[PDB]
């Protein structure tokens, strides 16, 4: 096992056996070895560039004075740039590992889809992060752009993570026990310097000095770029990035401040590389026979995320069979399979030639291709110069709608090789992915680059390029069997060649086989085998092309940690199958998914129970520190944390949320005991934000300031209430049952509706950032849940008066119809007639709980057999009443006739009856009885004529009896209603 | 021939085979290795470390936009420290070179004195340059503090120059041209930098920015350091340090405020260096017998420096003879000899066994030990006590003009191995150099480091321990020789096993050897083989051990360069021996002295070939930049340099030296041309100080402006005098010709020393920094030589109107006394006599040429065979009149003595007569006539009579003759009378 010292020198002699030249760490403080010169530069252009070099990368945030045995101030990266393309470089790191003694044959090296983005340095990339037996130990990225400009060619990095293979390799736990050489350890020469280090970014350093520096520093990289000294500027940019990061280590950084001060320092180093790539190029870049066959078509990638293997898989499906078709191929069974190496498109029966057609080719109409006497025109003449045809050849025929005339071509059947090999690049190119990469000269874009391309129909390669890449019979099978490459004589071949090594390629054959061994590992131990995560599985599937589940065990103590911190662990970051009892109690068991054989299967189960026991301690050292002070210690951390640019920070909207909860308890109704529960509760709502285990797992939030609360002595009540804020988390989770939960998410989604839309970000198309039609969505469906009546103008109007900027009656009214939008889709997805929902939310949107029972109680009486017995008398006095521009009174000495003394009886009859506000069924129950007297009022009372009394008598009843519905329904909005 | 990054990944494999942690260059620009915490953090305390890694050094001030072929403000060192010392790190660092493509077999690899010194740190040691043909490729030190601390154990450092060894390996002369890789070159991605970063450290960078930089840096190590964060602290050490180094390129600081700054960064380092050694404390230090036979001793060293060479040979020269009487041990001849590894001890016929004898112990006087009845005394038997006697052996002896109670000791003859083993240690230790530095636990400091030691007294071993080493038969040789050691059965076999590798121990004939080689390998191309000069052969004696001469070729292109700037890189850089022809020519050669033999001289030869035309490349590059503008134009860049604060810069010298020969023109005077030949001289004077030869190059002042001047177009009388001013440069050195430059030159002294001497800078004892002593002689001089009258008060004077400080008259009456003693010390040189000298010099000390003259002519008279016949009249008159210090008027009514009235007469007629201003003949021959007058005068009349006025007034004026020409009271016998 090779010391630190050894790793470096190992891979720095294998680099330079590729060819790369070899480089030396920076002389300035930076965060990554992207930001050294020898990359953020020369990736710039389009000279080419092959470098290797390590670079001891300072990030101030991570240091935990040398306690946490991963986490470093200061850790040694290893940094490869490969420029342009060399067409493998997969296989390149691959052996470079081998060269550390590291043997793919034995251990399971994984790609896992890891996109990179630094908005610091307007530079972006996809790849992914590489697992040695579920250790992440590599960065892959192909960058596609850097500085803000469009790289050509793009460039390869390779990030080693020299503490972590060293810890593999030397099977410490720990970065003090990695040996440096064979007189000193890791920690005997850094140890010192961690402790230190972290004590001075986090303690010591002055705040007002560091800001002068901040000053000087860019003050000096805006005199270098004066003068077009790109290298004196890309100094100072990188000492203001340092001093920017120990400013946020001292927790001195505001919300505006960052926003400012990171402007600042990404157009500085946008116009470094600007003036970078203006000096290369001043330089002038000195650097520069047929039947019935099977077909099968396989796109050779390198490794896919699911999401976009999928995405391929099902539009090949839509696509194969309907172009077959638009070739008149016939055709058997369209089979398509995939792998993250594979798109595999499978036709069993497929003819071997075109049979011939006839082609119709529209014309001009035939009143303007044909003259009086029937001879054709200039208009047919040119149509038929357009063609290859004589005009005498053109006839007439009855297509679309009218007489056109037309021209016959006799297209010849041609073999479906030849038709074939036209249309693959075509199809290949629709592909459509969320992120596309391009990777060398040819300009393509897809997922991920191209690498072979496999197209037989039976014996004869159909022959065609792209993304510069021949078409053969080649195929490729995994990377650590033998052969590496497989040359195919017949499709035949294929499934063979695959299934030797293991490989399923069919992707719903391959879900089925890893639940079927992994079912078998959780039996086999107590477990319940039912309890198997469908996300796991669907993921894991597609991150394996020869599967081969394990078990592996990590230690009992870790049980002691919160369930949701292990469960997290193993299925976002691991993905790990945990494993359940009956009980549902947690197991000391994980389920891990190898790409391989059972062979050597014990050296990666050893691989992936040391990687979990790495995972579960860091969450330890996390859980410890966060334990040392109670929750409310950590509010004003809070100052330090962004909620929204204008709003403020997280302390900002604590403080907001707890005005906003005092304000919501009489309106809701809390006891005494709820109300001191959702009072504290807003007081530590956000507190775990800046926990150190929610900083990890930001989706742990609610969950660990439960926890930290009831360890806190906070009573349980306001505990579970913290939790209860979030709930619903997603569409299916749970609601809150306690009263502190609801009020405490209902005052959280009714600041953030409001803040947003005061300050005019509303959700724009797929840009959602705060998430606002969830909130929306989660604040209906907890109001109906509990059947809380609730009016959102006075929650909205209560958020808008603890806002800090101005909210405008417009605004007011625009975040009311936003969350009454969301609840009709609600409603209609739960199957409610359209017009049904319109007619109650046009009088109760304001209140979600009454919406939800009026649709119910209103969708029952229509759809009802004497449905249309009872509207009419309604829908008649409506009508009459429309025209009118004022409300008429009523004196009832002025009544004459018998039927307007009856009309007023029961119309007051109907006015006193104490209703529920927006009652359904209170107002049929007071409007029926109304039906007789109001059809015989109208057949014996003229209403609209002639005295200007009994004229508006006669209105003032009819109005009076439409004002009935007011705050229930606007019936106008029903089909039936005209 | 390897790429620089595989020079690189082989010096890691080759350290970390020998057990050595491989670290990595430092996260903040440091001006060497040195400064990452890898070294200057771990070179405290006790605890071990041996460390290498590749360091980016930055020297700011070394840029020069990438237009220089070998200068850059960023060079790449390798950095290795053992610690502690392994015992042979030279030969180690040797096998590190022989893991590159460089056979020291074949190869001359050579160490030259060069101590090292951070003086941002306050860290020192002693070592060397490594000279590989004639390229300086390594730093080689010993350290002996940092930090204010005193290392121990001490470290090694070795600081390879990985861009000159890959120049060396590649065969390239420019740094563009290194490969890096297979595809590009340190040009291709280094030029780029090399060009921003030169001018954005000379022209760009704020200096207020500087220095609020250097405030907060300062300000956040104190912080670090009052919570005991070394680490921080020693990172804003760096970083203050750094920005400093900017700031002193753009000329921002001055020499106050240098020693200012650095005792400031010193003093941070030192509290840093301190805090480190505590921290590692509390952790508890984790890491830790014939009748006559041959004498021969042999102290083995590590290369020696040429004076410390010289100074323990004359002190073993001294002390051995000595040292062998004391010990009572009859010897032959005592020869001492020595080379750069070697002190050698050789003595013939030394006795094997020490003389039996009685010692007398000097005791109380007689009197007081003895009572009245010659009863011993307490005193006595006290006395006895204190010695190995009893008080009746005491007896009395008769010494040192009394009588005194002795002892009696009788000490046996012991053998001359075992005493000489008790005082050769003592030997070594009093051995004394001007810097000496440890290397091991036994603490014994020395010039450089003792590795081997040889005694031997005939066939057997003088058994002693010095510096944790122990004494015996074994040598070395050279040390790509085969064997490496050499046991030695006898001293005979000493000589011969050294000649046979070609060793010369003895330093006369070694001198000698490496003369008859060159003078063969001069006489082979036709050049004078008896013109060889004496500094380079006395340098080079002392650089070697086996010497054997080269000779090599350069182009001739480089003839066109100036004679002066070829012998000065060959001589003064390189230790060359320049070719001339008979006549004096230049020729395209030049000689160097390998150590070692003769096989593989062609690639040693090939070598220095390469480092030759490379320096005068360099040469001829830094003339061409200099060309390029007129000499005029660099008269304002002199108020870059300094000449001594509160006086002023160069340009501030210069233009009160252009007043100042404006003032010197009338007072020697000077026709129309040259008057303006010196008017215009002294305006460019000093405008070659800023120049790229003279800035590599400072003593080719005046020698550059002279061919700039030419170049320029200005006349001729203007440059010789451009470069007559500096002379005499040396002692022999010509003198001036043109008066002119010899105007000028005066401008420059007399300016020199009054203002200097205005600013109280006068020297005291030794150690002048200004060169007070030769600016002063070489006016004297030149004076002389001339035979130009001149007076120096005035001249003097003439200067201090010109300074801008106020000038205290003591310092004119300093500033003259000083010039009149480099008058003295001048006449002295030649055999003129101290009291002649003096006398002429009391009457006319203003006037070096006048005195010159009075010295030739009173040494003459004073020299004659009647000349104690010529004086006492006069002195006889003097002793008379040194009395009543008053005039006195010789008024005529009292004459009454007839040969008083004569005497009057006789005197009357001297003043009369003409006299050559202060001429010593024209007294005499005006005073010789009136001897036998004022001897009857004084005969026949009588002075201080009961009158006297005329006596003693006529007396008065016969001394008055004197006047202006000497004292003659100085004279030796003038009492006599």
């Amino acid at each position: 096992p090779l010391d630190f010292q050894s790793i470096i020198m190992k891979l720095q002699q294998f680099w330079a056996e590729q060819g790369s030249l070899i480089w030396q760490p920076y002389y300035t403080q930076v965060g990554a070895g992207t930001m050294n010169p020898a990359t953020f530069l020369r990736v710039l252009g389009p000279e080419p560039w092959n470098v290797a070099y390590v670079e001891p990368s300072i990030r101030p945030d991570d240091g935990r004075y040398g306690e946490n045995p991963n986490r470093l101030q200061q850790h040694y990266q290893f940094q490869v740039i490969l420029k342009p393309d060399p067409g493998n470089p997969q296989e390149i790191y691959l052996r470079s590992l081998e060269a550390l003694g590291i043997d793919p044959r034995e251990h399971d090296i994984r790609f896992v889809e890891d996109n990179w983005e630094s908005p610091a340095l307007g530079a972006w990339g996809l790849g992914w992060e590489v697992w040695l037996d579920g250790l992440e130990i590599t960065q892959f990225t192909y960058f596609q752009q850097a500085g803000g400009m469009v790289l050509e060619p793009v460039s390869v990095e390779i990030t080693y993570g020299l503490e972590r293979i060293a810890m593999a390799l030397q099977r410490v736990s720990n970065f003090r026990d990695i040996r440096w050489n064979a007189e000193r350890t890791y920690g005997d020469v850094n140890l010192q310097g961690e402790r230190e280090h972290s004590t001075y970014y986090f303690e010591v350093a002055d705040v007002e000095r560091l800001r002068q520096m901040f000053a000087l520093f860019e003050a000096e990289a805006e005199a270098a770029l004066a003068r077009g000294l790109v290298l004196p500027a890309h100094d100072y940019v990188l000492k203001s990035s340092h001093t920017f990061n120990v400013l946020d280590t001292r927790g001195a950084v505001g919300v505006t401040e960052r926003q400012v001060l990171f402007a600042r320092m990404r157009d500085m180093a946008r116009r470094v590389a600007e003036a970078y790539v203006a000096q290369r190029q001043a330089l002038g870049f000195p650097w520069l026979i047929p039947e019935q066959e099977t077909l099968l078509i396989e796109i050779g990638t390198e490794e896919l995320p699911p999401a976009d293997l999928e995405a391929a898989l099902a539009q090949l499906r839509q696509r194969v069979p309907a172009l077959l078709d638009e070739l008149h191929l016939p055709h058997g069974d369209v089979q398509v399979w995939g792998t993250p190496r594979r798109l595999v498109v499978w036709v069993e029966d497929l003819a071997g030639r075109q049979p011939d057609r006839e082609l119709i080719i529209k014309g001009p109409p035939a009143n303007r291709a044909f003259d009086a006497e029937g001879r054709p025109t200039a208009a047919a003449e040119g149509f038929a110069r357009s063609k290859g045809v004589p005009v005498e050849a053109l006839t007439v025929a009855e297509m679309d709608g009218g007489r056109y005339v037309v021209a016959h071509v006799r297209e010849t059947g041609r073999p479906a090789v030849e038709v074939l090999a036209e249309v693959l690049p075509g199809v290949i190119a629709d592909l459509r992915f969320e992120r596309s990469m391009r990777w060398n000269s040819s300009g393509v874009a897809f997922s991920r680059p191209i690498r072979w391309l496999v197209a037989l129909h039976g014996e004869t390669v159909i022959p065609f390029t792209y993304a510069g890449l021949t078409s053969g019979r080649v195929t490729r099978g995994l990377r650590f069997a033998e052969p590496a490459t497989f040359a195919l004589s017949h499709p035949r071949d294929y499934r063979i060649f695959l299934e030797r090594q293991g490989v399923v390629v069919e992707p719903e054959i391959r879900r089925a086989r890893i639940a079927e061994q992994a079912r078998t590992l959780i039996a086999d131990v107590g477990g319940d085998p039912e309890h198997l995560d469908e996300a796991v599985l669907n993921e894991v599937t597609h991150l394996v092309e020869a599967p081969t589940a394990l078990r592996g065990r990590f230690e009992d103590e870790y049980l002691r940690l919160p369930e949701e911190v292990l469960v997290s662990v193993m299925k976002k970051h691991q993905r790990y199958f945990p494993v359940y009892t009956r009980e549902g109690q947690l197991l000391p068991y994980f389920i891990a998914v190898r790409n391989g054989g059972k062979e050597g299967l014990d050296v990666v189960t050893d691989g992936n129970e040391q990687v979990i026991r790495a995972r579960f301690a860091d969450a330890a050292y996390f859980i410890r520190e966060d334990l040392k002070h109670p929750l409310e210690y950590y509010l004003p951390r809070l100052s330090t944390l962004t909620f929204q640019a204008k709003l403020g920070s997280m302390l900002d909207k604590t403080h907001r949320i707890e005005v906003l909860v005092e304000r919501l308890i009489p309106m809701v109704g809390l006891e005494a005991e709820d109300a001191a529960a959702v009072r504290r509760a807003a007081h530590l709502s956000k507190a775990d934000l800046v926990t150190h285990m929610v900083v990890e797992m930001t989706s742990l939030q609610g969950v660990m300031g439960r926890y930290y609360a009831l360890q806190s002595g906070e009573p349980r009540a306001v505990a579970e209430a913290i939790f209860e804020a979030y709930l619903p988390r997603f569409a299916g989770d749970r609601y809150p049952e306690t009263p502190a939960g609801l009020v405490l998410g209902l005052a959280d989604r009714l600041d953030t509706l409001m803040g947003l839309f005061a300050v005019g970000l509303a959700p724009t198309g797929t840009k959602d950032p705060f998430a606002l039609r969830r909130a929306a969505l989660g604040l209906v469906q907890n109001l109906i849940h509990w059947n809380l009546d609730f009016d959102l103008r006075q929650g909205l109007e209560a958020a808008a008066q603890g806002l800090p900027v101005p909210v405008s009656p417009e605004a007011k009214m625009e975040s009311l119809e936003f969350i009454v939008g969301r609840l009709q889709n609600e409603l209609l997805e739960q199957g409610y007639r359209y017009d049904v929902v319109a007619a109650v939310l046009a009088a109760q949107g304001h209140n979600p709980a009454a919406t939800a029972r009026g649709v119910r109680e209103l969708s029952a009486w229509v759809s009802r057999s004497d449905w249309n017995t009872i509207l009419p008398a309604y829908a008649r006095s409506v009508r009459i009443t429309r025209d009118q521009t004022e409300r008429f009174a009523i004196d009832p000495a002025r009544l004459v006739e018998p039927a307007e003394k009856h009309l007023l009886s029961a119309l007051l009859q109907a006015e006193v009856t104490p209703r529920r506000p927006g009652s359904v069924e209170d107002f049929f129950q007071v409007f029926l009885p109304m039906i007789p007297v109001i059809n015989r009022f109208f057949d014996e009372v003229l209403v609209m004529a002639e005295d200007a009394g009994l004229r508006a008598n006669r209105l003032g009843l009819l109005q009076r009896i439409v004002a009935l519905a007011d705050g229930v329904a606007d019936f106008s909005k029903l089909e039936g209603f005209e």
